[PDB]
């Protein structure tokens, strides 16, 4: 209804009062609500480098150009922090981008993925094949359904890593029970990766979320910063949490340089891993 | 127009970013460029915003990142910076950070646009307060003319806060900058984004090395108002074997360290770690 070839997409979001970013639309590939949210896929200006762009609820999620940053940082920062990650769970991750990166690791014997929106997955399968290729991997069991119901019915010490690639669709509505479930389904040496907000637009939420996950029972939580151009302020982050008291996730436990796919990565390496946990002074208290 | 500022596409068309305007304080050309000052949405955190040639340069909210990174990354990499030159830096932001250092005996500043510094004096006092400091000699004029008429081995640090505006002249200019630096001299130059012009950073980097600098390293930073959200700075060392990626004089030892909002020795070291697609700049 809104987008039109030759017109411009506009990301507004009320998180930021009085700010907006826009991209010129070449061709609309999809624009409509789903069962759970508003999906919008389109081809951007060929003169520009962003390529095919996807927006969920009026917020750009994936673009061909910078897509690798968020997927590598979540996938590898958490897995490289675990001594031997054999079994992995991803809550969300419908486009398959984080799954693609987890599946690079030879140690991963199986990975479960649970996202609620099946139509987003289908549109990723069509317009982002390079991202969604891994949904069909023999080591991946992809499920469409409720992540809360899944983790509650999962027995204890099942997973080595749990990646939460979602902000819910400030532990509000379902955090208390869910993060307790996440803690118990992790093995004693378990690592939990959670997508964080920007240190520019919602530092207050990062502080609350960090304190909440520590109160839940995690022995440590550390915020990793990253350069993502398409995000409103240009820097989202992620909370990498340990169940085991003692482990320091800010230095890679298994450095990616010692495995054969290190040179295929566009963003992440061991030096970026270390660098991501150095926060500006104004935001430094998050990591103590 | 209708209560929204829109940032220029220019290089790489199709992208644009916009801010809601509450009150326009200034909007008109000057002698050398289009200056645009306005108050942003009070509900938003940006405060007073300044744009040069349709490109946001300074906002009250994130202004400290760019100024601390240029000022301190270069000074903290020098063993004892007594004399400093800033080409550009009309708003006084980089000057304010350089002047925090006790070792700095004097600092010369040469920017070509006098109207920009007058508008900074008015609408950005917290930034431009340093222009009146007794250790600062502020000059309005050509930076190319100034550096060619400056004798050898005059400066410890030279901070180039500009991508060339004054009406092309790199070859002569960077030779001058190399010559006017003392043997242990550091040169800080503002870089472009690794996202939208990596090709330019690579060229700029090789050019400065070919000019005579023993090493050149690109420091990355988080600046939300920049198109992609990450500009950087090239830190260039005349003396060979200098690893500027580890601070020579840690800011933690200086008393103003806790007054900084962004920069510290941890951020210093992290800044030189580049994504793999851009790591060939520093290798």
């Amino acid at each position: 209804s809104e987008l039109i070839s030759g017109g411009w997409f506009r990301e507004e979001n009320d998180q930021w009062p009085g700010q907006a970013m826009s991209l010129r639309v070449e061709k609309v590939l999809y624009d409509a609500p789903t069962k759970f949210q508003h999906l919008t896929i389109f081809e951007s200006d060929p003169k520009g480098p962003w390529g095919t762009v996807m927006a969920l609820d009026g917020c750009i999620q994936v673009t061909d150009y910078d897509e690798f940053v968020y997927h590598e940082v979540l996938g590898h920062t958490s897995l490289c922090s675990h001594p031997k990650p054999e079994r992995v769970l991803i809550i969300g991750g419908g486009d398959g981008g984080v799954l693609r990166e987890v599946l690079r690791h030879g140690t991963v014997e199986h990975c479960d993925l649970v996202d609620i929106d099946g139509e987003v997955m289908e549109q990723s399968k069509q317009h982002f094949p390079q991202i969604s290729r891994s949904l069909a991997d023999p080591r991946a069991t992809v499920r469409v359904g409720d992540g809360l119901a899944f983790v509650r019915q999962t027995p204890d010490n099942t997973y080595d890593v749990v990646i939460i690639d979602t902000t819910d669709p400030a532990s509000k509505l379902f955090g208390e029970a869910f993060y307790k479930d996440v803690l118990r389904i992790l093995k004693p040496d378990g690592i939990c990766c959670n997508q964080g907000e920007s240190i520019w637009l919602d530092l207050e939420l990062i502080e609350k979320m960090s304190r909440f996950i520590r109160e839940t029972g995690f022995a440590s939580v550390q915020y990793a910063l990253m350069h993502v151009p398409t995000y409103p302020c240009g820097s989202i982050g992620t909370l990498v949490c340990s169940k085991k008291a003692g482990v320091d996730v800010t230095k890679p436990l298994r450095p990616v340089e010692d495995m054969p796919f290190a040179k295929d990565l566009k963003y992440y390496d061991s030096e970026m891993h270390k660098a991501s946990f150095a926060l500006p002074r104004f935001a430094r208290h998050i990591n103590n």
